C-alpha cells in the first residue's frame, strides 16, 4: 500500500482509539461534549497518532496497548487547536474545511470542551489498559504528555507565538517557537510510542528525538511554502532555501533513521513519512 | 486558633505553589506572569487543606503533601481564570482585585488556565514524594484527571450553562454542585488519603461521605450567605430556612462519617474544625 492508504488506515484507527474513550463519557447530549466530539473527530490527518503507532510497533506493542497514547497525544492537538481558533486567539472561523468549535457551538462550549479534552488525555493515560506497560512506564508517559503539552512545551510555545507579533523575529527565534509549539508535541508522540516498549524504547530515545524534531520543523517549512504557493521560513529565507531547509530537515531526520535501522529496528513507517514530508509542494 | 490554622495552610499552600511555578521556564512573559497572579493571589485554599489534613491523620510528611495539594489548587485555579472570561461569568474582579483577563487579556488568560491544568498533572507525575508508591502515585493522577474533567468539574460548569436561566428543580441543582465543586473537593481528600496508600485506601468509603456532605454544604451555605450576608439556589427553591436545615444536616453526616474514623485511632480534629467552620461562616 501507498502512503496515502496507511494515512487513511491510521486515520480510521486513530479515530477509533478516540472514540472507544469518548463514547462511554457522560453528558453525551450536552452542547459540551458535542463540541468535543465535532473537535476531535471530524476531520484531520492524525499524525501524531501516526507516529504513535509507527514508534510503537518498531518495538512489538499491539496497537490496543498503543491506542491510548494515540488517543491522548490526539486530545491534547485537538483540545490546542479549539482554543487557538478562539477570537481571542488565532479567531479562526474555518478548520478542516469546517466552521471551527466556537463559531459552531460558541465560546463558552469551545472553552470547557478545549479544556476537557485536554483532561480526557490524562484519564487515558492513567486509565486505559496497557497489559505489558510497568506503572514505572506509564508514570514517564504522563510525565512526558505533561512536560510537553505545558509551558515547558506546547503551551509555552504559543506563548512565545502571540508574543512574536509585529516582531520579525530572526530564524533562531522563529526556529525555537516552532520546537515547543508543535516539536514538543510531536517529540512526545515519538516518546510515548518508545516508552510503551519499555527499556529497548527507552534506550533509542536520543536518537528518536532528532528524527521527531526535525520532521516536526520539516512540516513547519512544507506549510509554510505551502502557504504562498510575522515571520515565517519563505520570508526570513526566500521560496529557495525555505526549499532547501525542508531539505536539510529530511536528511537530518533520515540520519536518525539510520542510526535505528543499525540496531535491527524496522523504519520502514518512519522512512514513509519522511517521503510523503519531502514530496509536498 | 481554627481561624489562625487557616492562614498557616494558606501561607504553606502558597509556599507549595511557588515552589511548581517559580523553576518553571519563560517565567519573564505575560503567560506566565498571569499563572503566578491568577494562582497565588487571594483564595481560602481549602482544596489544599483537605488534602493536608487528611495526608497529616496517616502521618504523610507536609514536603510529600505539598505535591497533591498544590496539584489540586492549579486545577482549582485554572478553572476560576477560564470561569472568569467574559464568554463565561464575565467577570472584573475576584478576591478583591482585577481577574486575570482584566490584567493580562484574555489571550492569556486562556493560556494560563491551559497551563496550569497541565502543571497539575506535572506535580503528580513528577514531585519528589518518597513513600509513595507507583500505584498510588498513579491513582492519584486518575483521580484528579476525573474529578476534573467531563466527568466531574468540566461536566458541572457545562451542566450549569446549558441551565442559563432554567429553574432546574433540586436534583437538578445537586447534580451541577455534585460535579462543578462536589468531585474536586473529593478529589482532594481522596489524593491526602492516597498519598498514605493502604491505610489511605481503606479509609476512602467513609472519607468520600465526610467530602460530598461537607462539599454540599459549602454550596448551600453560600446560596444562604448571598441571601442575608433567574437561577435557581438552595433558598429559592426550599426557602430560606429550609436550605440553612439542609446546610445543617449535610455537617451532621460529615461529623458522623468522622466519628466511623477517629473510631479507628485516627485524629479527625482538623476535618472536624473545618466542617464545624462550614456551617457556622457568617461572611
Ligand atoms: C494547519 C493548521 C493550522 C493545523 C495545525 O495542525 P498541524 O498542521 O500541526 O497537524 P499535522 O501537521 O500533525 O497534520
Ligand atoms: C466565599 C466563599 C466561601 C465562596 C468561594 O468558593 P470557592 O469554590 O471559590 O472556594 P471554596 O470551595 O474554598 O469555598
Amino acid at each position: 500500500m501507498d502512503f496515502p492508504q496507511q494515512l487513511e488506515a491510521c486515520v480510521k484507527q486513530a479515530n477509533q482509539a478516540l472514540s472507544r474513550f469518548i463514547a462511554p463519557l457522560p453528558f453525551q447530549n450536552t452542547p459540551v461534549v458535542e463540541t468535543m466530539q465535532y473537535g476531535a473527530l471530524l476531520g484531520g490527518k492524525r499524525l501524531r497518532p501516526f507516529l504513535v503507532y509507527a514508534t510503537g510497533h518498531m518495538f512489538g506493542v499491539s496497537t490496543n496497548t498503543l491506542d491510548a497514547p494515540a488517543a491522548a497525544v490526539e486530545c491534547i492537538h485537538a483540545y490546542s487547536l479549539i482554543h487557538d481558533d478562539l477570537p481571542a486567539m488565532d479567531d479562526d472561523d474555518l478548520r478542516r474545511g469546517l466552521p471551527t468549535c466556537h463559531v459552531k457551538f460558541g465560546e463558552a462550549n469551545a472553552i470547557l470542551a478545549g479544556d476537557a479534552l485536554q483532561t480526557l488525555a490524562f484519564s487515558i493515560l492513567s486509565d486505559a489498559n496497557m497489559p505489558e506497560v510497568s506503572d514505572r512506564d506509564r508514570i514517564s508517559m504522563i510525565s512526558e504528555l505533561a512536560s510537553a503539552s505545558g509551558i515547558a512545551g506546547m503551551c509555552g510555545g504559543q506563548a512565545l507565538d502571540l508574543d512574536a507579533e509585529g516582531k520579525h523575529v530572526p530564524l533562531d527565534a522563529l526556529e525555537r517557537i516552532h520546537r515547543h509549539k508543535t516539536g514538543a508535541l510531536i517529540r512526545a508522540a515519538v516518546r510515548l510510542g518508545a516508552l510503551s516498549a519499555g527499556d529497548k524504547g527507552r534506550r533509542a530515545l536520543p536518537v528518536l528525538d532528532k528524527y521527531a524534531e526535525s520532521i516536526g520543523l520539516a512540516f513547519q517549512v512544507q506549510d509554510d511554502i505551502l502557504d504562498v504557493v510575522k515571520s515565517t521560513y519563505p520570508a526570513l529565507l526566500g521560496l529557495e532555501q525555505a526549499r532547501k531547509k525542508a531539505r536539510d530537515l529530511i536528511d537530518d531526520a533520515r540520519q536518525a533513521l539510520k542510526q535505528l535501522a543499525e540496531q535491527s529496528l524496522d523504519t520502514s513507517a518512519l522512512e514513509a513519512l519522511a517521503d510523503y514530508i519531502i514530496q509536498r509542494n
